[PDB]
């Protein structure tokens, strides 16, 4: 017996949201006495919007699309219903383990996995071919390629997103670095790899291998890539359908994807994604648990992939020929398998702001790579009282 309102806050983007609204409302097919109230909440506003509503117990959603780092955020302050022993969890073991870790806080389950993702190098196949260059495997190989692209086509090699701190991580990993050593509770972002990573990004822009912008970075990146102003960008699966809307990439075939470039030490890309959580103060808990089970079901994950090319969290879904034979998926799944995990801690979400500020100042020339790394480390030690 399910009935009543289930308000769902979805953070998915302009290209994704019609699909997600349809899936959400599809819950009513099997439960016609439930009224699904779909609301799209912009990614940048959603964390604060949810905390505001939950903290005041006023107009909070029943079900929240919850970024991997937000689960511990929200859970630690009491805003999420624990899900262990509820109908929200069905065939839990099916989910990728690294997806499952992000749902956990202090020995309890506060979310169900929805999608998993990572960053990759997207490229314009026809531009690279016209430039006579191969997809670059390293930063060194990207610089050489960018020069040939400018010389032969007039395009810039890379749009380097300059306003979102997540985009720093591939460069950090490529220089042999990482934010923290979790096992040893030690801040590591200010090791020499951090200095090198800030220096690499500045060199890419100064050398004109890359362009960037200090604001409106998502739109600027997409516009530059779709208009052929650049040959390459670093982005994730949430960009695929948006890109394919463009005249340049209808022929889905013209859209190349490859790993993010190696740096001087190695190569890596971060693990991200989205889970589904239930507000602790929901006045329709049964219907919400069922809604979460439905939205995380193999059937719905498969449909999401078919319409959007977003990656399922369920292992079984990869065995469905329709998913197993998808080319964006065929690339992204192995890349996700290799993606770097982060500490799933209450202050994990706040590790990004320090990077954002220092990265902006490095790109504008206000701050040296050396100072930026030290500043980032200083901010982490302030955030993480039991880290050295
Ligand atoms: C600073 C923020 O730090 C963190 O976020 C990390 C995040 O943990 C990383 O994993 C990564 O997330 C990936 C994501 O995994 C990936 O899927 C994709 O998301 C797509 C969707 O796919 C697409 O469907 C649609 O939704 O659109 C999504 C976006 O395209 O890309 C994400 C990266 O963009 O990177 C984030 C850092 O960016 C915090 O969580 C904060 O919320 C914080 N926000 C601040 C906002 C404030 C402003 O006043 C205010 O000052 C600050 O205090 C606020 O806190």
């Amino acid at each position: 017996e399910l009935s009543g309102t289930v308000t769902f806050w979805d953070t998915s983007n302009e290209a994704e949201k019609a699909t997600y609204q349809a899936l959400a409302e599809g819950f009513e097919k099997e439960h016609p006495k439930v009224d699904v109230k779909y609301v799209n909440v912009p990614f940048g506003e959603a964390n604060a919007k949810f905390k505001n509503a939950a903290g005041g117990n006023s107009g909070a959603p029943d079900v929240m699309r919850t970024e991997v780092a937000w689960v511990a955020d929200f859970a630690s302050i009491g805003y999420l219903a624990p899900l262990d022993g509820t109908p929200a969890l069905d065939d839990g073991s099916d989910h990728l383990p690294q997806a499952a870790a992000s749902t956990r806080y202090e020995g309890k389950t506060y979310a169900v996995p929805q999608v998993i993702d990572t960053l990759a190098l997207f490229y314009n196949k026809e531009l690279l071919t016209k430039a006579g260059v191969e997809v670059p495997g390293s930063v060194a190989e990207l610089k050489t390629a960018a020069a040939e692209i400018t010389e032969k086509t007039g395009a810039t090699g890379l749009y380097l997103r300059g306003d979102d701190p997540y985009w720093f991580l591939p460069y950090l990993y490529g220089e042999g670095g990482d934010l923290v050593d979790e096992k040893n509770k030690t801040v590591t972002v200010d090791d020499e790899a951090g200095v090198r990573a800030y220096r690499v990004i500045k060199d890419l822009v100064d050398s004109k291998a890359a362009i960037t912008d200090a604001s409106d970075g998502w739109n600027n990146m997409q516009n530059a890539f779709k208009s052929g102003k650049v040959a390459m960008m670093v982005n994730g699966p949430w960009a695929i359908e948006d890109v394919k809307a463009g005249a340049r990439f209808k022929d889905a075939g013209n859209l190349g994807v490859a790993p993010v470039p190696a740096g001087s030490a190695g190569q890596g890309s971060p693990q991200g994604g989205w889970n589904l959580s239930v507000y602790a103060g929901s006045k329709n808990l049964d219907a919400s648990y069922a809604f979460v089970k439905y939205m995380s079901s193999a059937k719905v994950q498969q449909q999401t992939t078919e319409k959007l090319s977003l990656l399922p969290t369920r292992t079984s879904v990869y065995e469905v020929p329709s998913v197993a034979d998808n080319e964006m998926v065929k690339f992204f799944k192995p890349a996700v398998d290799k993606a770097v995990e982060r500490p799933w801690i209450a202050e994990g979400n706040a590790l990004f702001e320090p990077i954002r500020l220092q990265m902006a100042n490095v790109l504008s020339g206000e701050t040296s790579p050396d100072e930026a790394a030290a500043n980032t480390g200083d901010a982490y030690r302030k955030l993480l009282k039991d880290y050295k």
